């Protein structure tokens, strides 16, 4: 959603959703962990719940430091 050529290549890389295991779709609002890669929004969300790491790039996003509820 591109890239367009210009010009990747960094952060806000998206794929086809991982965790849904499914593509992407223009449906919410969408949210990228900030490690680099993009998911769904609510995705983000309820991964962070229950993998506390990237599901593409395997670390922990950091150690940081949210809560939350
Ligand atoms: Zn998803
Ligand atoms: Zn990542």
């Amino acid at each position: 959603m591109k890239q367009d050529g210009e010009e990747g290549t960094e952060e806000d890389t998206e794929e086809k959703c991982t965790i849904c295991l499914s593509i992407l779709e223009e449906g919410e609002d969408v949210r990228r962990l900030p490690c680099m890669h993009l998911f769904h929004q609510v995705c983000v969300d309820q991964w962070l719940i229950t993998n506390k790491k990237c599901p593409i790039c395997r670390v922990d996003i950091e150690a940081q430091l949210p809560s939350e509820s």
